């Protein structure tokens, strides 16, 4: 039947009150009261400039929504895809088996692109964008989108999307009618890392998983394809690393399927960043090759991390041939991505201890055979790994490792520098280690584990009891931590974050409730770098949630929904 | 392409080993090793009798399968349902995008209902049944299902299912060849609570829950249906509470909805079981009434356990006439429960005693303002809405009450009886009341919160950090919960266990993961009771939780892959 409430703004809460029908007051439904009653309204994130969203909404034709590109250029295909997904966006104002009255004011949606010919992802790209609304004449609406790139004009057609209220008490739909907003991220890279080896995730999950990044404005998604587990990238060049690696012959990413991810991903704003994890991390597609040690080896604890073991041989010469394969068949398809993650965590000494061709290798150059040895076998793995990926790319690019024993602070500069490496930080936010980084000039990608590490919480997945970095981390603790606090004085060093989900227990299955809505509180820090705390934008996070889950999105539910109802009355 | 790899049994794990040209040995796909090197082979749950699987596998065309009903009766409506599902179960065997190629024998499926008139769900109920698979004449093959009732005769067609393996090498349908199983559950009740007022759950997800019930053998679904969040329940005699109370007009189950669920369940073997939870936990749908107390009570901390507060106002005789109503129209939908479960957890005393009616009434009657003097109000509530369920139901029927201050041994004698009330315990399995209760002659269902509420280990949802009883519970954890090692020489008095998924941080989007597979932990644990761990468990439940998955069930993630793949290397 009919909804028989109706909300009122009371010190920045919606109260919910009963609709009755001796009043001339016009009822408010949940969404519109919010809209208003909200510092930011509905959106998520919220803006970094201005951020006037009026008084007001006007009803509207969903029908009547025209998007017109004013300036033409390379990126036309990306801006008309972009401009043809803008309806199925305003449609997720209304909830599924509802439908609006199509009466109302046209929309015409201008979209300002000052330089049409960019496309490419770099750290210093533009992202920002300005978005004005306005009544045009009796009976219709200007929405004007300016931004300096394809990348900042996509942005603020998510921002104007969101401008859109479902009136389910009269079923209209609605839009805010007068907006000035300007709109820019404080940082360039807002990621999440999707492991997808230690369990295998469909492509069609992957496309939805850049989806909701894309609603949220994170720009950037960090493939995990290869580990110790399996080899689901197809590399043609060396087809038995996937034809022995895969988990099966379907849990494959072919050529075909990288394509069209890295372009669902140009589309959406989101660079698609392949990770070749080395020396360590690799084992299944490699039998018979004998470049790796330690496949398999028991008892696993002596040996590495968690099972199985294995590590590739930094002594054979045909190595950094399969390597330098790999690498060019990933750079021919992952060709949106001006940036590389060699891994570079966890290597085991003990490992490369019990080989005998390695041994004999250091003794031979001189090398002891104690722990810190063993790090100059990594570095000369490194460089001649290096060499091999700029080969592939063709050019000299920004390189990712993780924090590890090599990138330690007091003696990384024997090993990297900090123009071609970047570090990935998965450290707790108050290790010595990020401070002493910094002050190297070194330039960070911060996954602190303690608020973003997204795979812990659960059962153990070896023995009994909880997994290693439980407990679970809640969307408070993700949005509360600050890179800006992190890092201080030296926050230009700090390039983002990133959310890692780790698929030891994580597969297609589960990756929505993992990643969303957790993510977006990342996406909200990363984009405005708040001052205030996740009590300021619960409300807001409550129906970002609702948003997902309204895309298809199989989001964690946060809090009952008589919460989202009653704002005010659930707090502790 | 095609699978690269083999398997052999080894000391009872399936080792994987290339599968090499130069070999007069039959490669062994991944499941059909399992079946055989495993003690249950691929079963979910193990039988509790007879478990004769034989050696050898036989090729079966899946498109020759017949289903025969030996014996006709009233339930031949759902024998007939039943079997037309079996082809179904099959088919879930086969990887989804593989086709089996269609030869190899013809399979006759003979089911004999011993009592085929039997239909209604009791704690006396017989759920066991026999299976016989052997070969019939050169090209067929003859299993034979024999039971006391439907409900054994629909577990044996769900074991049956379970004998059937994909061989992904060769693209053959494979079936056990000689098989010998005599089967029983050790408990009666084996139920998942799902609460759909904390948060609305789509009835096609209750749905969903139930095939994978039915999957596992889980036979009771306790619809907590009502809480102080909402009334989702459509009450015809009352219609102003779920008109009210509903999140959203569409957030609501219909007498035609519930009559599909409970169907739905009566053809799977699970019983749908009504909650009306009372006299605390009601809010919502109850306003202008004047027949509850403290809704919406601030501070809340003051008044209730959680957000919202709200009671039932026991002194108001209008009240029995709205619960009357309540619970006929309860009745009339869910007409297959022989139970009613009617709450009974955490009364407020202070929220009680804030009220002026209230307080006038018990000084009037002679009792003090103490705290014991409100448990005589509550048995006073109790008694009475126990006199309309009776009237409802047409019946005197087992009733069930939470654990509380009402039900605490020492003085439960005063206001229950054992063989009025069943007793659904959820303090620890070691708490001392367990024992009390035992030894006064009460029946109990286990839910354990330590070891069986699902909700548990997500974030706070009032305030930050983590749920009240965070950690999450690992499967691991769930299956060593046993029943009778709580209750020991008392056990017959444990009518089973459930499952409890409260519903502050669940819904819709994520009851595929908060449920499976742990619940399947549960269901072996109460099927069987195994004096084995988990650990001897842990690879059957790795299958379990892929076959929950090609249901297109969204089950939580256990373990890698590898691990499956290759058993015995992912251990601590
Ligand atoms: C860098 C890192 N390398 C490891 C990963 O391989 C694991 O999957 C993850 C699980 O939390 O832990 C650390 S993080
Ligand atoms: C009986 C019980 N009553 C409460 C429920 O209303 C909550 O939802 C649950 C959350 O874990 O905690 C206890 S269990």
């Amino acid at each position: 039947e009919d909804v028989v409430w109706r909300w009122s703004c009371d010190n920045g809460k919606c109260v919910k009150l009963k609709n009755d029908p001796r009043s001339s007051e016009p009822a408010l439904s949940l969404e519109a009261c919010k809209m208003f009653c909200n510092e930011y309204g509905l959106l998520w994130p919220r803006p970094t400039g201005e951020a006037d969203l009026g008084n007001f909404l006007s009803k509207i034709n969903l029908n009547s929504i025209e998007v017109k590109i004013l300036k033409k250029g390379a990126t036309d295909d990306l801006m008309e895809a972009a401009a043809k997904r803008f309806k199925e966006q305003v449609s997720l104002a209304i909830p599924r088996g509802s439908t609006p009255k199509l009466t109302g004011k046209a929309v015409d949606v201008y979209l300002v692109n000052e330089n049409p010919n960019e496309k490419a992802f770099s750290l210093e790209m533009d992202e920002s964008y300005g978005l004005r609304v306005s009544p045009s004449g009796a009976d219709r609406v200007n929405a004007t989108i300016t931004a300096n790139s394809f990348f900042g004009m996509r942005h603020g057609l998510e921002t104007l999307s969101q401008l859109f209220v479902f009136d389910d008490i009269r079923d209209h739909l609605l839009m805010v009618r007068d907006v000035n907003i300007s709109d820019k991220p404080v940082y360039p890279y807002r990621g999440i890392l999707l492991d997808t080896a230690r369990n295998y995730y469909s492509i069609e999950s992957i496309k939805r998983t850049i989806e909701a990044m894309a609603a949220v404005k994170l720009n950037t998604f960090h493939w995990h394809i290869t580990d110790s587990q399996s080899f689901p990238f197809v590399t043609t060049k060396r087809p038995n690393l996937y034809k022995f690696g895969a988990l099966s012959p379907q849990k494959v990413y072919t050529k075909a399927a990288i394509r069209e991810v890295v372009r669902f991903g140009l589309e959406r704003g989101v660079r698609v960043l392949p990770e070749f994890d080395a020396p360590a991390h690799v084992g299944e597609g490699w039998q018979d090759t004998d470049l790796t040690v330690c496949f398999k080896a028991e008892p696993w604890k002596s040996y590495c991390v968690e099972p199985p073991c294995g590590q590739l041989n930094p002594t054979k010469d045909e190595l950094y041939q399969y390597l330098e394969d790999i690498y060019s068949d990933m750079a021919e398809v992952f060709d949106t991505t001006d940036i590389f993650h060699m891994g570079g965590d966890e290597v085991s000494e003990a490992c490369w201890n019990s080989s005998d061709s390695i041994q004999n290798f250091m003794m031979q150059n001189r090398w002891d055979l104690d722990k810190e040895s063993f790090l100059k076998l990594w570095n000369y793995f490194q460089q001649k790994a290096q060499d091999k990926a700029y080969k592939a790319f063709g050019k000299k690019l920004p390189l990712i490792l993780w924090t590890s024993t090599l990138t330690n602070y007091k003696h990384i500069d024997d090993y990297l520098n900090k123009d071609d490496y970047i570090i990935q930080v998965w450290t707790t936010g108050v290790d010595p280690q990020i401070k002493g980084l910094l002050e190297k000039g070194y330039r960070l990608i911060m996954s602190n584990y303690d608020a973003l590490y997204f795979d812990c919480g659960y059962g153990a997945w070896v023995g009994a009891g909880n997994n290693w970095c439980s407990p679970y981390i809640g969307w408070q603790k993700v949005y509360d931590n600050s890179p800006a606090v992190i890092a201080l004085e030296h926050r230009d060093q700090v390039l983002g974050g990133e959310a890692a989900l780790w698929s030891e227990q994580s597969d297609t299955s589960t990756l929505d409730g993992r990643l969303w809505p957790r993510a977006a509180a990342l996406a909200e820090r990363l984009w405005a770098e708040p001052a205030t705390s996740w009590q300021d934008a619960e409300y807001r996070m409550l129906h970002i949630r609702e948003r997902l889950v309204r895309m298809g999105i199989q989001a964690e539910s946060l809090q009952p929904e008589w919460c989202y109802q009653n704002e005010g009355y659930c707090y502790s």
